[PDB]
């Protein structure tokens, strides 16, 4: 048993809810919150900008030190950093950004990072401002992640659309 509440069960291991991941993180304080990162860990907008804002920019300060030491991530890759005031850990995962011209096949590789963690609170990778089809992102998630994932969908109208179209 875990502390996630009000989720719609999609499969054995995938759950979904219409919620802001920042508000869910603050309430649950999960072991792992996933950030929809870019390779530079520059948290300007979307999930990244909102989580970073909720950490009072501490996420960005930590991220800049990580990049100065290690260089950029790969598209499809990830790193584990602090969850600050939101979670124990933040798993920064880079899905492909369609609005930059990256290969959507890399979305499966991005979701594979979730399998290194038994339970995660996570967003739909590559959706929203990343430019991919969210119905597709949900399908790849269900077909790739084997650990227990609690998906927070921010957009109310998109949430209704994802549930009603789910196979
Ligand atoms: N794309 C998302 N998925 C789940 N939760 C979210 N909270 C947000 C807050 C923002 F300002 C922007 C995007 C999200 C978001």
């Amino acid at each position: 048993v875990n502390s996630f509440s009000g989720y719609l069960k999609l499969t054995d291991n995938v759950y979904i809810k219409n919620a802001d991941i920042v508000e869910e993180a603050k309430k649950v304080k999960p072991t792992v919150v996933v950030n929809a990162a870019n390779v530079y860990l520059k948290h300007g907008g979307g999930v990244a900008g909102a989580l970073n804002k909720a950490t009072n920019n501490a996420m960005q300060v930590e991220s800049d030190d990580y990049i100065a030491t290690n260089g950029p991530l790969k598209v499809g890759g990830s790193c584990v950093l602090s969850g600050h005031n939101l979670a124990k850990h933040c798993l920064h995962v880079v899905g492909p950004n369609v609005n930059k011209g990256e290969d959507i096949q890399l979305l499966k590789s991005a979701y594979e990072n979730f399998n290194q963690h038994e339970v995660l609170l996570a967003p739909l990778l590559s959706a929203g401002i990343f430019g991919a089809d969210p119905i597709h992102s949900l399908r790849v998630c269900v077909d790739t992640v084997r650990t227990n994932v609690y998906l927070a969908v921010f957009d109310k109208n998109l949430y209704d659309k994802l549930v009603s179209s789910f196979l």
